[PDB]
């Protein structure tokens, strides 16, 4: 995989922003995870939602720089959205969340899934220290 630069926009959830990419704005989906809803009424506002949230916020205002790095399969899903691993300063936002117990390992897709074992045992480590999403 290759990271690339891009700068944040805004923060809108605990998984999906808006960045500058290659001098045009867009929004992004972390890949291979789920933090919980705060927006759609059907899925309403469920638990640790605000957290993740909180989280991913902080995370990516605060830092110096953040890069996207796409998988080797398709780089947009069906709402337009990128779909990448997110970097603040080098660290993962993706494996953060999940660490946390601020998110779920979900939506994997092959040949999306690069990282899907890594992101899996950081999900086992926050379970088995019973993490929010865990507790
Ligand atoms: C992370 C990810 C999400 N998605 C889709 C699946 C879900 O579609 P449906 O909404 O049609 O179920 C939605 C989940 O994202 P949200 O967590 O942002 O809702 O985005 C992908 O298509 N591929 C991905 O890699
Ligand atoms: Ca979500």
């Amino acid at each position: 995989l290759h990271k690339e630069p891009a700068t944040l926009i805004k923060a809108i959830d605990g998984d999906t922003c808006k960045l500058m990419y290659k001098g045009q704005p867009m929004t992004f989906r972390l890949l291979l995870v789920d933090t919980p809803e705060t927006k759609h009424p059907k899925k309403g506002v469920e638990k640790y939602g605000p957290e993740a949230s909180a989280f991913t916020k902080k995370m990516v205002e605060n830092a110096k720089k953040i890069e996207v790095e796409f998988d080797k399969g398709q780089r947009t899903d069906k709402y337009g959205r990128g779909l990448a691993y997110i970097y603040a300063d080098g660290k993962m936002v993706n494996e953060a969340l999940v660490r946390q117990g601020l998110a779920k390992v979900a939506y994997v897709y092959k040949p999306n899934n690069t990282h899907e074992q890594h992101l899996r045992k950081s999900e086992a480590q926050a379970k088995k220290e019973k993490l929010n999403i865990w507790s």
